[PDB]
């Protein structure tokens, strides 16, 4: 029951003013360079700004296409990924966007004096990358430039190819420049405070930005040196707003756009007059985790050896068929929580199928039948199974704050009394949000919870390899199984690079961990956003490329 887009029957003035916020209750970061940028509110702020200088553009799944600024081709027999900059993509100042642009861009997060957070294992395996992270080598070794540093091509060598280099988000190679030409004489301990990369930035989007004022908000006015389509809009403001003042604000119309919001505040948004409440499907996926065993830390890698009835199939089974997820969702959820029938959400179109079954409906009878013909026989007496004189009872970490939180975790521990488990809550109430990270974080890990809640943010290649794999530190419930592995391996293999291969491929992989249930997919998510009426060509379609510039507005006055 949700739109991507709003159409509006209004057709669009010449210019205008956008006025758009984003809710956060804490400030504004402002870093213009990616590598140095740790705030995520800043980095949707940046948006118009061309997202931090982000080269690509993708299709509706997040699989590059060649109409952005620049554009990517892979050769899996020279092991090479070639960036082709646009002939005349520029930077806000007129400059030219060159070779070792996009070079600066390593260097920036290569390099330990510039103090970036985001040096990823990943970018090992291009070659030299470490060495000149370690400090080893001067230079980057795996980047050339075809025609030299101020030229438009850059080729990046990496030691092994993986098929989700495809993807947007892949890590495997960056997907940003830097303006070096501007940046260069500032010193690498300097670059992050530096006005250059917050308040006075070089960029490379359709809006560049005029003013800054820090922790609040920004100006954005036309980048002239743009390379694609002008934008309708003479100007846009973004700025920061409470989650406090954000209902009144809608209320008197100060915003157009109103991003982050978050669920619980959507009914009060939900009847405005003047908006319409726009809706997209996350990147994210919320489960059920299983405590299997312990983490070694040493050796890497995920054991299974932890004393629990959760090591028979049957009882992992029967306690996700037990619980009322739709019903949950339809509760409390107001439709932003929509259950999960695997791992993957749909949106990722490629990766996924409706096809696949998982927990998403409630069969007691099937729970309670997986149980008996397991052993775990009901004691009439206490209304709980017993094997072997042993009552089948289990604890569970839940955790704050999703809404209604205590009212879901309490429901779920009542679909497990019908089955005949006795479930509680660890050490009687919710586990605080910190603390669940560090209970599930820290190695080896803990023996005092066999249920949790977890949840992730998707990256646009939606990679389980930090999430589920035999020798992830995230594997929180410590599973490792064979089959599973082998499949995890397929999916990043060289067959993998047939896109129709690597949809079988993650298909299969989420029916296993389905059939398995080491976890149990609970929850898909969705995001929305207010949008006044007076708005013209605002979509939330993840394949729309050029919506900053593609904006409009009906009128001066809004709706």
């Amino acid at each position: 029951n949700f739109d991507v887009a709003y159409q509006n029957p209004d057709k669009a003035i010449k210019g205008g003013n956008l006025k758009v916020a984003y809710q956060s209750d804490s400030p504004m970061k402002a870093q213009w360079l990616s590598g140095l940028s740790n705030d995520a509110t800043f980095a949707t702020m940046s948006g118009p700004g061309g997202g931090q200088d982000g080269l690509f553009f993708t299709d509706s799944g997040f699989k590059f296409i060649k109409g952005g600024a620049a554009d990517v081709a892979l050769d899996k027999e020279s092991k090479t990924a070639t960036i082709t900059l646009r002939k005349d993509l520029k930077w806000s100042d007129g400059s030219e966007v060159t070779a070792k642009d996009y070079e600066f861009t390593y260097e920036t997060i290569a390099n330990p004096a510039y103090g970036s957070d985001r040096w990823t294992d990943s970018l090992a395996n291009i070659v030299g990358l470490s060495d000149y992270h370690t400090g080893k080598a001067k230079t980057i070794s795996g980047i050339t430039f075809p025609d030299g540093e101020n030229g438009k091509v850059i080729k990046v060598q990496f030691k092994e190819m993986k098929p989700g280099m495809t993807q947007s988000g892949n890590g495997y190679f960056l997907e940003t420049v830097a303006p070096y030409q501007y940046l260069k004489d500032v010193a690498p301990k300097d670059l992050a405070s530096s006005p250059k990369t917050t308040t006075k930035p070089l960029v490379t989007g359709p809006f560049k930005p005029e003013n800054v004022v820090a922790g609040e908000s920004i100006k954005y006015v036309p980048n002239p040196y743009y390379w694609g389509e002008k934008p309708k809009l003479n100007s846009i403001t973004y700025e920061v707003v409470s989650t406090a003042k954000s209902v009144a604000a809608l209320s008197s119309s100060k915003y157009d756009i109103i991003n982050g919001m978050v669920s619980s505040q959507y009914k009060q948004v939900k009847n405005l007059k003047g908006y319409k409440v726009l809706g997209q499907q996350a990147m994210y996926i919320s489960l059920m985790y299983y405590n299997l065993g312990h983490y070694d830390a040493k050796n890497s890698i995920n054991v299974q050896d932890r004393k629990t009835p959760l090591q028979d199939q049957n009882v992992r089974q029967a306690i996700g068929y037990a619980r009322n997820v739709a019903e949950v969702d339809n509760k409390f959820s107001n439709g932003l929580s929509t259950p999960a029938n695997s791992l993957i959400p749909p949106i990722f179109k490629q990766f996924t199928s409706s096809s696949v079954k998982g927990y998403e409906k409630q069969d007691l009878d099937k729970a309670n039948k997986l149980l008996d013909e397991d052993g775990w026989k009901l004691n009439k007496s206490t209304g709980y199974r017993e094997k072997d004189g042993k009552e089948l009872s289990l604890v569970y970490a839940a955790r704050v704050g999703d809404a209604n939180a205590e009212t879901i975790a309490q429901n779920y521990i009542q679909q497990w009394k019908k089955i005949g488990v006795k479930v509680s809550l660890y050490n009687g109430k919710l586990m605080e949000f910190n603390s669940w990270v560090d209970h599930m974080t820290t190695p080896p890990g803990a023996n005092d919870w066999d249920i949790t809640d977890g949840s992730w943010s998707l990256a646009s290649e939606p990679s389980q390899q930090d999430l589920f794999s035999a020798a992830a530190p995230y594997n929180f419930g410590h599973f490792n199984d064979s089959e599973i592995t082998k499949d995890l391996n397929d999916i990043d293999s060289a067959k993998s690079e047939n896109p129709t291969y690597r949809k079988a491929a993650f298909v299969k992989y989420q029916e296993d961990m389905n059939k398995k249930a080491y976890v149990i997919p609970t929850n898909f998510m969705l995001n929305y956003t207010p949008v006044n009426k007076r708005v013209v060509g605002m979509t939330l379609d993840y394949g729309a490329m050029n919506t900053w510039s593609e904006i409009g507005v009906s009128s001066a006055k809004l709706a």
